[PDB]
């Protein structure tokens, strides 16, 4: 054993070793149970850093140690590469974006390697290849025919300066996800997965999740944002129904989502554009000029009509308002009006002198018909309401609902913020949309025989619009229902679409007749531990579920959901300059901010690694915080954690050169002394405690300190006796074992030292409870 620790020498040496025994190529092997781990692959929008390297440690760290636990570990790697991530960074270089994409995954290959990950590099997928690509055409297709897909035109968001449409779920506080722009809305045709399908399933099966933070649940809550509401018909007045033909002349309907206040109803609204209106107004100038202005285009305004409805509740007769607030398309074109209990119409009632009957109360407070007071739902109590009165929000909801359906007039709706998911993105770099356009045969999806689509990769885009809309060799095709003249799609999918996937892909990346193959999606299930960043919760994490249900929906995998634990890390952060993003080794000062390519303050993982080696950037990364804190980039960190790993080297060479390695302590300690007791009882507690950290708490520096506080109680302990060279070298062997899913690469080789076994086959070490009993 060198005297010196030398990580360029034995990092490269330990990796070597462990791809020749490939113990991290795994295949469905039914005698060992076992463990999916995965962290989110990346964007190859330029260099790995350390962000990214505390990501992919901790999941290093914990399939290591499921490893060293026996289980048959699957980690797998692979490149996001497809999307604007991808193409920006290659357009900001004169890069066609497939060139740029290559290289970058392969220089984030070697980065990876450096590191050491116990990855299984045989099940690589990279998103931008058609081997990968063909088959989410091929469930595009599928879609499509059954109409979970579907082309509309309508109202879209659209940023300005990447030029495409966005998700809404890609919409940032009003701004484009990349570019931070402001959107616009305009007036496009896309594609849409009708994610709303699967909204009820997607809200409820988040109960599932035990495993997750539960700030995402509650997120995805929100953003799905059902809300249980009542569709409500009144009844027209038998005067005033001249004019009206159908349904209208029978009934006007609503949604409301306070149902329990409609005893409480004192006047009804409609849009101008509504039957009713305009049976109103053919009669009257009156209404026709109120129509025209609010046709033409803030501040609610509203006219009279003189027709009237019946509140199916209480036989009340209400006078239908057009009102310039009531948008028209959106649901029914009408709604009633609680100004006692909606703040909106108690100011439409306020400046328009209309009644407000109120019919909740909380408490003991007063009513004070003049004054808004602040609509209340889960604290209140029903009055003015007939056999209503003293239920609260929940039974009235129900009760109103029994009394609507006795009679006909109404039955509980339930509607979500969520909306369809807008897939067309007016970008080159991204998966050819399956469709051909024919005059005659309409919008047609290509066959599966004849997928993939390919995207050429020959193209350098010139930033002023969708480059494949300007290659009539690509565009131009035969329709393949009836073989006339005809044009593929041009826009692309979304980035998004690749990822709502891959973890599936990962299980069979080779096989070529689906998406993933039925023994091995049977064998692997779920991906047992997720790790990646919380900018996810809405997007990414939420579309993969939606994926996951379709997939097992079309019969291809048998699984509710594709996540079982997440781990949500802290951000890695660094102070940050600008003039035109500067690099802190290299004007303005913008101060401490998460490290990103887009503030150009990442570390290069290599550069570390050339300096210091890999374990000592996986160690300061797991040791400077808990992995869910955010983690401050500090140069003395990195030191410190050297510091360690030189203390560890330094600690088995001095053990070795007193006399060589022996056999370790185990069996009976009835006769060993008292201070090689309390060391043997710190030993196996400190692997309790280290067993606990890794497998249930996920708390990786606490573990790391246990292991230090163990090696401080050896420092003091003296071992030199036949029995203290037993009890260190224990000590020894337990504690190389323990660090070696933090830094594998010096455990590696400090185990070689002190024993002539493979590390991973001596397995995870074992807490003897005869060491734990305190001295009489
Ligand atoms: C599943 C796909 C949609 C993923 C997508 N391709 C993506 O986000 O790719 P991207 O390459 O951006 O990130 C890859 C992973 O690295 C994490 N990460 C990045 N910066 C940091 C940081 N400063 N501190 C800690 N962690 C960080 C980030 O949260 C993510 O889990
Ligand atoms: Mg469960
Ligand atoms: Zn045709």
């Amino acid at each position: 054993m060198q005297e010196h620790y030398q990580p360029a020498a034995i990092e490269p040496a330990a990796q070597k070793k462990w791809d020749d025994a490939r113990i991290s190529n795994v295949s469905e092997d039914a005698s060992k149970p076992k463990y999916y781990c995965l962290s989110m692959f990346p964007y190859p929008s330029g260099k790995l850093h350390m962000g990214h390297v505390r990501n992919y440690t901790i999941g290093d760290v914990l399939s290591r140690f499921k490893l060293l636990n026996g289980f048959n570990v699957m980690q797998p790697m692979g490149w996001d590469a497809f999307g604007m991530p991808a193409e920006n960074a290659a357009m900001k270089n004169n890069v066609a974006p497939a060139a740029w994409t290559y290289d970058n995954i392969e220089y984030m290959k070697t980065q990876l390697k450096s590191l050491g990950f116990a990855v299984d590099w045989e099940r690589e997928v990279a998103t931008c290849k058609p081997e990968y690509y063909r088959w989410e055409q091929w469930l595009f297709t599928k879609l499509f025919e059954k109409g979970i897909v579907y082309r509309k035109n309508g109202t879209v968001n659209w940023d300005p300066v990447d030029q495409t449409v966005l998700a809404n779920e890609q919409v940032i506080d009003g701004r484009g996800w990349r570019s931070g722009a402001l959107i616009e809305k305009r007036e496009i045709p896309m594609y849409y997965f009708k994610i709303t399908d699967y909204a009820e399933e997607l809200l409820n099966d988040l109960d599932k999740l035990e495993h997750w933070p539960e700030q995402v649940k509650t997120m995805q809550r929100n953003w799905i944002g059902k809300s249980r509401g009542m569709t409500v018909r009144f009844a027209v007045s038998d005067d005033s129904k001249q004019g009206l033909e159908g349904d209208y002349a029978k009934f006007l309907q609503v949604y409301t989502t306070r149902p329990d206040t409609l005893m409480g109803a004192t006047y009804v609204a409609v849009a101008a554009e509504h039957p009713l209106a305009t049976a109103a107004a053919a009669d009257k100038p009156e209404l026709q000029a109120f129509i025209a202005e609010c046709k033409a285009g803030m501040e609610k305004k509203g006219v009279p009509t003189g027709r009237y409805v019946v509140n199916p509740l209480n036989g009340d007769k209400l006078e239908v308002w057009i009102a310039n607030y009531v948008l028209w398309g959106y649901g029914d074109g009408a709604v009633m009006a609680v100004p006692a209990h909606d703040e909106r119409d108690f100011e439409f009632a306020a400046k328009y002198n209309l009644p407000k009957k109120q019919v909740i109360a909380v408490g003991d407070n007063a009513f004070d018909a003049n004054r808004w007071q602040e609509g209340d739902k889960e604290n209140g109590v029903l009055v003015n309401s007939g056999d209503l009165d003293g239920l609260d929000f929940q039974t009235a909801f129900d009760a109103v609902a029994a009394k609507l359906q006795s009679q006909g007039a109404g039955e509980p709706k339930t509607q979500y913020r969520l909306r369809d998911w807008g897939i067309s993105r007016q970008r080159y770099w991204g998966c050819p949309i399956p469709i051909v356009h024919c005059e005659k045969c309409g919008n047609v999806p290509v066959p599966a025989d004849q997928l993939p689509v390919v995207l050429p990769e020959n193209v350098v885009p010139d930033g002023m619009g969708s480059p494949l809309a300007k290659m009539p060799e690509f565009y131009e095709t035969s329709c393949p229902c009836c073989g006339g003249a005809a044009k593929r799609e041009t826009d692309t999918m979304d980035t998004f679409i690749e990822s709502s996937w891959y973890f599936f892909r990962y299980m069979s990346p080779k096989f070529s007749d689906g998406m993933v193959s039925a023994e091995s999606a049977k064998y692997w299930g779920a991906v047992d531990q997720y790790i990646g960043g919380i900018e996810h919760a809405i997007a990414h994490l939420l579309y993969a579920r939606f994926f996951t249900k379709l997939m097992r929906d079309e019969g291809l995998v048998n699984v509710d959901e594709p996540f079982e634990r997440l781990l949500t890390q802290g951000m890695v952060v660094c102070e940050t300059y600008y003039r035109d993003w500067i690099n802190p080794a290299d004007v303005v000062i913008s101060g401490t901010e998460k490290m990103s390519k887009s503030k150009n303050n990442g570390v290069d993982p290599q550069e570390l690694i050339n300096a210091y080696g890999a374990d000592t950037a996986r160690l300061f990364m797991m040791f400077a915080a808990p992995p869910e804190q955010s983690l401050e980039w500090s140069d003395s960190g990195v030191e410190g954690a050297h510091r360690f790993l030189r203390r560890l080297w330094r600690t088995v060479y001095e053990y070795l050169k007193q006399g060589g390695a022996v056999k370790a302590f185990a069996g009976n300690q009835d006769g060993l002394s008292k201070e090689l007791k309390d060391l043997r009882h710190k030993l196996h507690s400190t692997t309790a405690k280290v067993s606990d950290d890794y497998g249930r708490r996920q708390q990786f520096n606490t573990a790391i300190a246990a292991v230090m506080e163990l090696l401080n109680q050896y420092d003091k302990t003296d071992t030199g006796s036949e029995q203290g060279r037993a009890v260190a070298q224990e000590v020894l062997e337990a504690a190389v074992r323990l660090l070696w899913p933090i830094v594998p690469h010096i455990c590696e080789t400090l185990w070689s030292e002190l024993n002539g076994a493979k590390l991973w086959e001596a397995g995870w070490p074992t807490v003897d409870e005869a060491a734990l009993v305190k001295s009489e």
